[PDB]
């Protein structure tokens, strides 16, 4: 047995499992299946840990899974003092993707919602700390005012709402879902199902 | 999109990942790759948690993975007071397999080694507690004597040694390895490697 050619096959299968788990994480996120998302995320992290080295494509995949995990935990709320949406905002800006009108839309919605979710939980000191971390040198003039006067139900927040953020993210998720829908593992699995029907 | 036919495909792929991870756990166990075994075991447990229901074949697979994890931790040495080899002995007796001459050989070696590893760590009280749990109503007359006189280097233990146990287990592992070597995921992965060479 050639240990090298066996490890090479294990690496090909690890990459195949990663793409399938990303696709399952995207669908669970879109479908609102919380427990399924939690279980699939655990499987993806374990598969990723087995891989010693990742390609640029695989890095993009794991970063999407990490971004979705953070968005899923936004209203919850580890190793750092930053909030889950602030953490999603760092991932979002570092994913190797085109910075189109949808990228900026999601980015500003996450920035706004990182503050709004603190205010809605009654954490006004945290909203102030999140604000200074996100804006420390376009909407800063308005947000500082809203946070200062503790106006949780300002009309600005009703336009840039959690649902508005969640819909823009869910439409980004649908593009990733169409791109990876043709990956090896899911395509081979769907073929088996159709053979039984 | 038919949510039912998507979940069906996800279940087919989960079963495919389980067989591949079992095969990778068997090879890592046989190869002495401790860290690889640890990482693959973590991946297998996460995949198993995603599956709501398992077939008899899949139950046999997870039980082999659990048995190997326990054997790997035998000289270490959670939720119970039983030792890892005592736990391997419960799995061994409940795996749906033929009780051949190799089954009884592995069983008696595990029974003997569950006591011997306690004595070798200087845990003579634990060796006595393990003995009464394993024998509480063939070698009991001899083992009680060896444990009573704290004879860690008795010739009985040199015949039924950790290596003797480990070799019989490694030859069982090789039969499982030949049986699952033809599973979908590993066979498809190996085909890709040969296409590149
Ligand atoms: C490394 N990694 C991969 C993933 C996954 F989302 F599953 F893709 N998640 C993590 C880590 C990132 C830091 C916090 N803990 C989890
Ligand atoms: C359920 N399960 C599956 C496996 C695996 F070995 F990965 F196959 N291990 C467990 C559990 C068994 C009880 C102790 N903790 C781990």
């Amino acid at each position: 047995e050639d240990a090298g050619l066996v490890a090479e096959a294990e690496a090909v299968a690890a990459g195949w499992m990663l793409d399938f788990l990303c696709l399952s994480l995207c669908r669970a996120f879109r479908d609102g299946r919380s427990e399924d998302f939690r279980r699939t995320r655990n499987s993806a992290e374990a598969i990723i840990h087995g891989l010693s080295s990742l390609t640029a494509c695989q890095l993009r995949t794991i970063y999407i899974c990490q971004f979705l995990t953070r968005i899923a935990a936004g209203k919850t709320l580890n190793d750092e003092r930053i909030t889950p949406l602030e953490s999603a905002l760092m991932i979002w800006g570092s994913i190797e993707k085109e910075h189109d009108k949808l990228h900026e839309e999601i980015q500003n919605l996450i920035k706004i919602q990182a503050i709004a979710v603190c205010m809605e939980n009654g954490n006004f000191k945290e909203a102030e700390e999140v604000f200074e971390r996100i804006f420390g040198d376009p909407f800063k003039s308005k947000l500082l005012m809203i946070i200062s006067q503790k106006d949780t139900f300002h009309s600005f927040f009703q336009h840039f709402s959690y649902n508005h953020m969640m819909e823009k993210i869910k439409s980004y998720v649908n593009y990733v879902l169409s791109e990876k829908s043709s990956t090896f593992l899911m395509k081979a699995a769907a073929k088996v199902v159709e053979s039984k029907r």
